[PDB]
């Protein structure tokens, strides 16, 4: 059914897998194609029916129903060795850490625009009860022509549980100070905290920590101009303390969050 119903292009990157650009036969959708290696697959779950399947569709397909700021999974196959997923695949699109690494640091203008979509989309994934783990630029796709940001890679993802997490897939130089010396976390703070890394990266260009012991001692530098209140939202993000991070709502009242512009708006003035 597969190598019929599609038809493959180009590969588009690796690996999370190997993905090649696609093209439905039934119309012509862009897609992207996923495969994924049985024997590289470190964690599996189960569907509502009840089959034995990896985690990454698990939780996309409870992130995939409706609209939203995340790559939807369209299908999915198996194989003897590998699993092949199909995926929206928007077009012209550029990654963000391609983006960032073009055009350099961000306008607070563009980054607020960017940071909230990421944050719509975070909150969305909390809500269908899936956790990314591996929030960072290269996981977040832009749309070019309607300004809209997507997330994309769940292979790191777990279910959104209270409970403290005792294993982590994700980046390193991502990961809370509480992973790294105690090898404990819980989600939505250590969310907040990769968020937090995530824009100092866009409003900097680059990463604010490289060593564990920088995360540990959590002490911010700004290599770039970056306003007051932007720093100040970054820092809490930031705090060594995950009961003293923002919860998204706070994030999300931030003075430097708001009259945060459309995303089409944001593709005219920025990206057209
Ligand atoms: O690299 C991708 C990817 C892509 O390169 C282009 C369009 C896309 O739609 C995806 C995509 O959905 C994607 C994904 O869900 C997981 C890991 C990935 O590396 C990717």
């Amino acid at each position: 059914p597969l190598e019929s119903q599609y038809q493959v292009g180009p590969l588009l990157g690796s690996g999370f897998g190997s993905v090649y650009s696609g093209i439905r036969v039934s119309d012509n959708l862009p897609v992207a194609i996923k495969h994924v290696e049985k024997d590289r697959i470190s964690d599996w779950g189960e569907l509502p029916n009840g089959t034995r399947v990896p985690m990454e569709v698990v939780l996309l397909k409870k992130v995939s129903s409706g609209f939203s700021g995340v790559i939807r999974l369209l299908d999915w196959f198996e194989r003897p060795d590998s699993f092949v997923l199909i995926l929206e695949r928007p077009e012209p699109v550029q990654d963000l850490f391609d983006f960032i690494t073009e055009r350099g640091a961000l306008q607070e203008e563009l980054a607020r625009s960017f940071f909230w979509q990421v944050l719509e989309a975070v909150r969305h994934c909390h809500n269908c009860g899936v956790l990314h783990r591996d929030i960072k630029d290269e996981n977040i796709l832009i749309d070019l022509n309607r300004g809209e940001l997507k997330l994309i890679d769940f292979g790191s993802g777990a279910l959104l549980k209270d409970t403290v997490y005792t294993d982590f897939d994700g980046t390193r130089v991502y990961s809370p100070p509480e992973w790294i010396r105690y090898h404990r976390y819980h989600g939505r703070s250590a969310a907040v905290w990769s968020l937090g890394i995530l824009l100092y990266d866009m409003v900097c260009g680059d990463i604010p920590f490289e060593h564990d012991e920088e995360i540990i001692r959590g002490q911010v530098f700004f290599r770039q101009r970056v306003s007051s209140e932007c720093q100040h939202l970054i820092r809490w993000c930031l705090a060594l303390r995950p009961s003293d991070r923002p919860t998204f709502e706070e994030i999300q009242n931030h003075p430097w969050m708001q009259d945060v512009l459309l995303p089409q708006e944001t593709a005219e003035i920025h990206l057209h």
